[PDB]
């Protein structure tokens, strides 16, 4: 109810960090590079929950 | 400029995950736990000055 959440709060720090690292990188090697990027990412619609 | 690009991505899939999995264990809580997570949130968030 409360004990479980607040475990949550410290999670939301871990996945908040680890994508300012990722977010970072992408805009240190070329923020064009986000362009080809959304492709691949759109590519992904044949994919998860199919086996 | 490829693979760092498809190294960032490979890091955007796992904080993305991160969320994803997050968000799944607090709904499964309860959608109620969000009052609580924003007002300890909001409560952290506060300007101190004297009283």
């Amino acid at each position: 109810e409360n004990k479980q959440v607040e475990e949550i709060l410290r999670l939301e720090k871990e996945i908040e960090d680890l994508q300012r690292m990722k977010e970072q990188q992408e805009l240190s090697l070329t923020e064009a590079s986000l362009q080809k990027l959304q492709e691949r990412r759109d590519q992904e619609l044949r994919r998860l929950e199919e086996e």
